[PDB]
Parts: C-alpha cells; sequence; structure tokens
C-alpha cells in the first residue's frame, strides 16, 4: 500500500513529480489508515483505489471534477469521484442527480451505468478534497491529512504549461478556490449534488456544458462527456 511503496510505483509518472512535495504526507496517510484498521474501524475505498484517480496522465487533465469523500456505503466508493462499478445498480443518490443534470445539460440519454472511468481516460481528474472514509459516516476523515494532498495535487495542475477547468462540487471541494489563481484555469463552483444541496444550485448548473465553453476558449479540446 500508501506506506509500503514511493509514489513512482503507486501513480503515474506525471502524478509522481507532481506530488513529490506530499511524499510524506501520502505515506503518514498509510500509516493512519493502517492504525484505523488496527483499531477495527474500516475505510473506503478499497486501499489500491485511494489513490486511482492519479493513475490517468497528469499532463493529459484539462478538467477537474473535486467531490467531498467517497461513496460511505461498501461496494460503491472505486477511487474515482462519484463513479460506481458498471454492475452497481441503484446508483447513490448523488450520482442520481449528476446524471439528470447531465441529460439535462448536454441532452444525451441516461447512461447505461454509473462507471466514470470514460471522463477519467478522456482527461477529467475525478478528485475528492478527502480520500477516504469510514463507511456509513460521511466526512469522518476530514482533517486527518487528505487536505495537504489533493491541495498539492491543484496546485501541481494549476502550475502547468496547460489549460485547466476545475468543477469544486460542495463545500470542501471550494477550499481549492484560492489554489486556482494561475490564469491558465478558471473555477466553476456550485453546491454539491447531494440530495441535501442539490435544489441550492446543482439543478441548472450545467457544468459541463459551461467546462467546455470555457475550454474552447483557451484554445483547448472540449471534453467528449457522452457515456454508453
Ligand atoms: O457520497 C457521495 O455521494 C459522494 N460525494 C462526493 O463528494 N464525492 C464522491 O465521490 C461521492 F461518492
Amino acid at each position: 500500500s500508501m506506506t509500503a511503496r514511493p509514489l513512482s510505483e503507486l501513480v503515474e509518472r506525471g502524478w509522481a513529480a507532481a506530488l513529490e512535495p506530499v511524499a510524506d504526507q501520502v505515506a503518514h496517510m498509510g500509516q493512519f489508515l493502517r492504525a484505523e484498521i488496527a483499531a477495527g474501524r474500516r475505510y473506503l475505498p478499497a486501499g489500491s483505489n485511494v489513490l486511482r484517480a492519479f493513475t490517468f496522465p497528469f499532463d493529459n487533465v484539462r478538467v477537474l471534477i473535486v467531490g467531498q469523500d467517497p461513496y460511505p456505503t461498501p461496494g460503491h466508493a472505486v477511487g474515482l469521484s462519484f463513479s460506481v462499478a458498471p454492475d452497481v445498480r441503484p446508483w447513490p443518490r448523488s450520482l442520481a442527480n449528476i446524471f439528470d443534470e447531465y441529460t439535462a445539460d448536454l441532452g444525451y440519454p441516461l447512461p447505461s451505468n454509473g462507471d466514470l472511468t470514460p471522463w477519467a481516460q478522456r482527461g477529467v481528474l475525478l478528485l475528492n478534497r478527502v480520500l477516504t472514509v469510514r463507511p456509513s459516516n460521511p466526512a469522518s476523515h476530514r482533517g486527518k491529512g487528505w487536505e495537504a494532498v489533493t491541495e498539492c495535487a491543484i496546485r501541481a495542475l494549476a502550475a502547468r504549461a496547460a489549460p485547466l477547468v476545475a468543477i469544486l462540487w460542495g463545500r470542501d471541494a471550494s477550499t481549492l478556490k484560492p489554489m486556482l489563481a494561475a490564469g491558465n484555469c478558471v473555477a466553476i463552483e456550485s453546491p454539491h449534488p447531494s440530495p441535501l444541496s442539490a435544489s441550492r444550485g446543482f439543478f441548472g448548473s450545467r457544468p459541463f456544458s459551461r467546462a467546455n465553453e470555457l475550454l474552447v476558449g483557451m484554445g483547448a479540446e472540449p471534453i467528449d462527456w457522452r457515456l454508453p
């Protein structure tokens, strides 16, 4: 796990270099998670999926989606924010809300399933501000040291000689707003797609079409958002 091995082995080459300043903090998080198991508390997602968002190429990222923390229901979280395994049904409520906005915004049919890896394969970073959670306890790992790691990840993206659009979903995601001051970066901010906050302005936010207009405006290729 991230206790055992260096970034060079755990994440993609560009990410390994981008996250060098938090190499120790990443090892520290591995120890936090080992202490959780030792005490008999569980975490999500599975250890090998915690850093999965950093296994897609750093240099290929054009859009950053940031949520709060992983799905608290066992069998949901896969290390990509809001993504579920292609065989998961029903979809978690957040994802149902995201796909309703996806159809409203882009005019596409409902996706066949909740598997977002096409977005990750097409330059969308599916990040959470905090990369682990205790089952059934949303925000249970807030302030345990992931924030430094996702802050570093964002600074590094914003320092690239490349265009970037950030979609920040909810209050924890929005605390990355200051580290997105770079001129080649633009932030879309909305309430979380979670049922508690969705009606406060998630619905009708049109994040997907706006992201693409912003990319086009910076001479970047738009994202192909269409899922099968
Ligand atoms: O629990 C959720 O709905 C949820 N919320 C988030 O902010 N990110 C996720 O990756 C996620 F699965």
